[PDB]
Formats: structure tokens, C-alpha cells, sequence
């Protein structure tokens, strides 16, 4: 059926709950060892569903994206590496230790969330990524994939179950139908916890509307902006507006605005950049302000707030830092917002003004990638304003839960009557 | 009008977002001088109050709570001072600094939240304990009263408003009128965060089926659990039992049910208890194995789901220990579970495989109360799956925002094309 699925997810999730030590690793290593070992099998499923998709047409993003090389499963084997050596530490952690009075020591741990719920389209690649961070964070984890990659699909499911039946010897990984009328199973409640969306722009947006009375990870625009101050070196914005836009343009963090200072206009940085752009082939609208600049200049940008994805960027001009930082407050997403300038002053009036999810200066807006930070391997981009902001690496999937080993205490022997005092000492924390 | 309240506390909350040193620890402070020394006011309002509202005769709970009396408001002070102490270093605190490459320097840090709803049955004291959470934690607060405490809620936000407008200059707290349609407040979104509830059952339940996609703090139910081993001490059991149901009977936490191993059964400790609980007047049911156990017993129990607030327990008696974890997992709405025992192998066994939000060890329910576990003053009981679960404290209210200070650095020049290296090395977080 379709609920016994979360609720056997459940109970593998208590089962591999209480195996940490070198037992987790192992399992996720030998997963990886699967996936060098066992490659023929998923690469001539994929052959044989990539050779299927290719009549219906569908789309050239999925049917250039579900493809699947030696190399890609080598990348896969490596990343699954990387998680098993540096997830050594990630259930069981301690976060505090407090004294209450004598021999009565709390003390708030680590734990899985529960049955975490991911959703993408075809892309047969994720799903080792995410079955070996789900592996590692102890959660169980259903999954939901489209309707191509479907062989391949069930090829990685079968590769992950014997990599996981070694050692836990539960079964708590699963995966769903043909779309299983995606609105029943969100409706769902009482089982799963976060769905985790990984698609695209309509996917998280179609999720966000639908999904009521459930946590969902992830975000749905991905407005950034790149304000260059008056005090910036001009080949440095060049090249930072350049490396911003011209080498992901479809990404979900790339620029899709750039907001100049307007004293700097009087120093043809605006030709050099449109220049750049031109170079670049990139269709530039512009802002009200500069609409109102010069003297016909490129088209009106129909809405502020809108979402190019390909080769085009919107262009305005403001007077004043405090015009800036109020401009990205009103209209952009709050995802990734920079600052070029040599002068430490407006650095800091920035860096604690602006409430994006993370805001650079004379970086790069791509480098919000999870494993540039030194982050593992993320496992979504989190905009929501709880428990995860801005790249989320996988300690984005524990919670806290305080336990308490006291000796013969109890509640009202602490007031008058009792001789029981307060210490609140914080005890070393491991 | 009802949006503009959200607008302007936004940008009140940007206001005092930059003041940290020992700013909003002198403004806390001077709301405490103000609570004080201005006691005569709200004093007289909350007797006008009162008396008016005695006539209509809403509920014993209501007209029992919302009184006021100059001890009440001495703990408020004392409490104010305290948070004022010990909220020092919740803003701008960092939490990481790595280092990338030459002269990028990561570092994640702390940030407000937003526009906090504040819900609340009419109990006028918890108005300056969480305007003074609030100001301690940066953000921006709204807050909505109810029918009664009207008078004494104006009287107390002039107060507080006073005590903000010291320094900080802009007044980010607000009060909606009476109900306000509640519904469309609630529909609300792009402006408010956290909706707190903070009253009762009926009020928590009311929200969390009515919010729609908006993080709700706080719990619905409090059904706890004390499974009694069959290696505790018979009267140490037996003064766990009595603190845990005997002190606040209509609290969140107090134990509704009382679950105990059918080998200690043999050793009359059942005719113990239930002459305890007779000695303090307890209605108690049975569970259907208890039912099925003795002659004609209790009644039987309705739902094992209910929840009494009012002196009754259910007991029912379970095998072994892990069909008690099962039950604990099946019935318990996760909040609060405790365990007695002198065996340390069944208390790592419970301690590591219960999943509720706190677990205890020969302790009494009735800790779990914010400021009994050391954590300052709460602001609930989140039981919600993410960002916060058992007692939050002020940390309940801080989200993070990565921050990046490189120097020239750039996206793809990290590639085979520019000489950039990465360290991972992390730096000692300040």
C-alpha cells in the first residue's frame, strides 16, 4: 500500500537508531563500493530508459539531465566517500550539560527527525546522494521519482536495499508509483516530516502550494542582487558581474539584477558593463530610475520581481546604500545578496543590514553550493526562516532531544518543603 | 489599520537589529524600573477589570488567572533583571569561522527571526515577560489579547512602549483589537512569523487547525507516561507517581497514565498506588489488561488518547519493556515520558529508543519547565519536528545567516582555470 510504507520507514528508522559506531559507515561505504562494482546494471538501464524517453519528447532540460556516465558514478563513489569519512559524529552528539542541584545532570542530545519524504524529477543521480545522507543522519527516508528515470529508479533502490540489508538488516528506504497522485500522499500527516523537494522552480512551487500542515525544506526563487559601491575597483566588478551571470545562468542562485551606485555612472561603468554583458549575449532590461537616465536606452523591465533564468538581467540605479538595502528588502527573496567595495564602513553597514540568506562581499553569488562552504554534501538550499537557513548540510536533519538522568528526585521536594537547591553549573560538554 | 502594525514592527525590528552592547540589556532593564515604580496604574486597572468582568462570569480558569497582586509583579521584576543578566550575547554571536582559501573566511551567525505573533488567553502577567523576551532577542513582536485583560493589556503596553522608546527610538510592538477576526490575522503571511500560542488546550488546538502554512511554536496535547520497572524501589515509585499527578494536575505536563510491568504486579504494589492515589482523591480508570486482569476493577477507559487535566489516571500494565517503548510510541503524544528503575541496562535501552521530546530517568514529570532545566525564561513547549522541541528558551529565536568576507575571489576561477586550493580548516569560532 502507500501508508504502510512511512510506517515500516518508521520502524527501520528506530531500528537503525541505535547503531553509531563505525556501523553506519561501514553501511554507506559499502554502498559506495556497490556503486563501483555493480555499474553495468544502471548503466544499460539507463540506456534503455533514456532510449524510451526519447520518442515522447519531453523536455530538453530532463532529457538532457537523466543521463548517467562512468564518470558521474565515479563522482558518486567519491562524494559517498567523503559523507561515510566525515559522518562519524552526526547521532549521539551531546549539545550541553547543565548541573540542576546534587547528582541530577541534564544534558540535550542528538537525533534523527523521522520519515523524511524526498521529491524530484528525473535526475538518477540524487538518489544515491540522498539515500547515503539519509543513511548517515539515521532518519528513514521514502522517495518519489517522475515518470522517466523509472528503471533506472528501481535499478538504484535495488542497489541501495542490499547496501543497507548488510548491516542494520531493516529495510527503511522505499519508493512510490507513478506520481501516486502526489496531492493524497502530501495530504498525508502523522508520517512523514519533511518533504524535501529537489526538482526545479516548478516543482518547490507546485509543493509550496499544495503542501498545507507540513514542514517543507527549500525555497522557490532565487532573486539575488549585486549592488557595486562607489568605492570599487571597476575590472573587479567587471569580472565579479561577469563570473555572477556567465556561468550558470539557469541556476537557482545566480543574479538576476544589478543595482550600480549612481555617482559611479559617471564613470562609463555602465558602457564597460553593458559592453561585457553584450560580449556575453545577455538581453539587459532596466529600472525606473535608469529607464528614466538616458535617452532610449534597453527596454522596460516588465516586473521587478520576476525570474529570467536565461541570458537576461535586469539593471537599475540607486542613490544610496539605504535606497539598496531597502530595494532588496522589498523585492528580492532573501537568498543571496553581495557587496563589491574597498571601504570597510558601507562592509558593515551591509553585512548587518541586509536579511538575506547569505550575503558576501567582493565574493562571488556562486558560491552558496553547500559543498563550497565546506558543508559535506548538501542536501537542499533552505530559505524558510526555521531550523535551517541558506545551504543546509545534513545536521539540517537532526533535532534535539533533552533527557535527564537525576537519581530520586522530584517536582514539589524543591520547593519550601525539600532541601534541594540550583546550580546551573554548565558542565563540560563532550 | 491590521498590515501596517506588521510593516512598521519589521522595520522596528531592522531598528534595534544594531545595538547590541549592552543597548537592549539597559532597556530591559529600564522596563523592569518602570514595572516597579509604576505599579499603582496597572494595578487599578487590572481591579477595574475584574470587577467588570466578574458580572459576566466567563470561566472559574479566566477569572481565577488574570489577577495581579504586587508579589506577582516583584517576580516579574526579578525576572526581568534576570533575562536582562543572562541575555548578553544572543545577537550577533558566531557559531562557525572556516576558511576556504587564501582570504575567505566563512562564518555563520545569529540573527532575529521576524514579526512573532503572540497568542494569548487573557493572563496579563505573561505580556512584559515576553515583550522583554522580545526586545532581549531583537525582534519585532505583535500580541493579541482577548475579551478580558483589556484594560490591563493597554496599561501594560503604554508601559512597555515607554521602556522601549528610551533607546532604540522606534516602537516595534504593537496590540490588535478584540479578536479582530482572528481567521483573517491568521491568513496573513509575508509579514509574520511564529505564531506563539500561549493560553490553553482549546487555544493551541483552534491555531494549529486553523494556521495554514505558518510556523506554529508550541504543542497540542500533554499526554505523558511512567513506565515503572521491575527493579525500582516500591515507595520511591510510589513518591514519583504522587509529585507527578499530585501537584498541578491541569498542567501541560502532568502524567496521564501510568504504565507498569506485570511482574511487579505479584508484589501488591497496584493496592499501594491505588491507595495513594484514593488517599489524594483520583478518579482512575484501567487498561483492557488491567481490565482483563482482576475481578471487577475500575471502569474501563474510555480512549487511551484522552486527556483529563481534572485528578484521573489511566493505568494499564504492559509485559515487557519494549512493548511499553511501543505503546510509550503509539499512544504518547511524544511530549514527556519518564522511566524508574536501579538497572542501567533497561534505562540506556528506554533513554536511547523513545522518540518523545524529553526523556527522564527516576526523575519527576514535572520538570520540564523551562526554568527549572537552567534555559532562562520559555517561551513554550515546542513538540513541533524541527528548530525547536521540548522547552525553548530565548535560543528559540534565533535563526542563522552565512556570512563571506573574501577579497577578490570569484565563481569559476576555482576551477582548472584559475590556481585556487581549499583548507576546510576551521578557525577557533569566537
Amino acid at each position: 500500500p502507500v501508508e504502510v510504507m512511512a510506517e515500516n520507514a518508521r520502524t527501520g528508522s528506530r531500528q537503525m537508531q541505535a547503531l553509531t559506531p563505525a556501523q553506519r559507515a561501514s553501511a554507506v561505504n559499502t554502498l559506495a563500493d556497490l556503486l563501483v562494482s555493480r555499474e553495468k546494471f544502471i548503466l544499460d538501464a539507463n540506456a534503455k530508459d533514456l532510449a524510451e524517453a526519447q520518442k515522447s519528447g519531453l523536455a530538453k532540460p530532463l532529457l538532457s539531465r537523466l543521463s548517467l556516465n562512468p564518470a558521474k558514478l565515479k563522482n558518486l563513489s567519491v562524494g559517498l566517500k567523503q559523507i561515510a569519512e566525515d559522518s562519524h559524529k552526526n547521532v549521539g552528539r551531546v549539545l550541553r550539560r547543565t548541573r540542576l542541584a546534587d547528582q541530577l545532570e541534564l544534558k540535550q542530545v542528538t537525533v534523527p527527525i523521522g520519515v523524511l519524504l524526498v521529491i524530484f524529477e528525473s535526475r538518477p543521480d540524487s538518489l544515491p546522494q540522498v539515500a547515503a545522507l539519509a543513511m548517515a543522519s539515521a532518519n528513514g527516508l521514502l522517495l518519489k521519482g517522475g515518470k522517466e528515470a523509472a528503471h533506472s529508479n528501481k535499478a538504484l533502490m535495488e542497489l541501495v536495499k542490499e547496501a543497507l540489508a548488510t548491516v542494520g538488516a531493516e529495510h527503511a528506504v522505499s519508493l512510490v508509483s507513478t506520481r501516486e497522485e502526489i496531492s493524497d500522499l502530501l495530504s498525508m500527516e502523522n508520517h512523514i516530516d519533511l518533504i524535501i523537494p529537489r526538482g526545479s522552480s516548478d516543482l518547490v512551487r507546485s509543493i509550496q502550494q499544495q503542501s498545507l500542515h507540513i514542514p517543507v525544506l527549500g525555497h522557490a526563487e532565487g532573486v539575488c542582487h549585486v549592488y557595486i559601491d562607489r568605492d570599487a575597483d571597476l575590472e573587479k566588478a567587471l569580472r565579479i558581474a561577469r563570473d555572477a551571470k556567465c556561468d550558470y545562468p539557469a541556476a537557482c542562485n545566480a543574479m538576476e539584477t544589478l543595482l550600480i551606485h549612481e555617482d559611479l555612472m559617471s564613470g562609463a561603468i555602465f558602457g564597460d558593463v553593458c559592453n561585457m554583458l553584450k560580449r556575453e549575449g545577455v538581453k539587459i532590461y532596466a529600472g525606473p530610475r535608469l529607464n528614466q537616465q538616458l535617452t532610449f536606452g534597453p527596454p522596460a523591465a516588465k516586473s521587478l520581481k520576476h525570474e529570467y533564468g536565461a541570458l537576461e538581467c535586469c539593471i537599475e540605479v540607486v542613490p544610496s546604500l539605504d535606497e539598496a538595502i531597502n530595494h532588496i528588502h522589498t523585492y528580492g527573496s532573501s537568498h543571496t545578496d553581495v557587496i563589491v567595495t574597498e571601504n570597510d564602513a558601507a562592509a558593515r553597514q551591509f553585512l548587518g543590514s541586509v536579511d538575506s540568506a547569505c550575503v558576501f562581499h567582493n565574493a562571488s553569488s556562486r558560491f552558496a553550493d553547500g559543498f563550497r562552504f565546506g558543508l559535506g554534501a548538501e542536501v537542499g538550499i533552505s530559505t524558510a526562516r526555521i531550523h535551517a537557513r541558506g545551504p543546509v548540510g545534513v545536521e539540517g536533519l537532526l533535532t534535539t532531544k533533552w533527557i535527564l538522568e537525576g537519581q530520586d528526585h522530584a517536582a514539589a521536594d524543591f520547593a519550601e518543603g525539600g532541601g534541594r537547591t540550583w546550580l546551573h553549573e554548565t558542565l563540560p560538554l563532550d
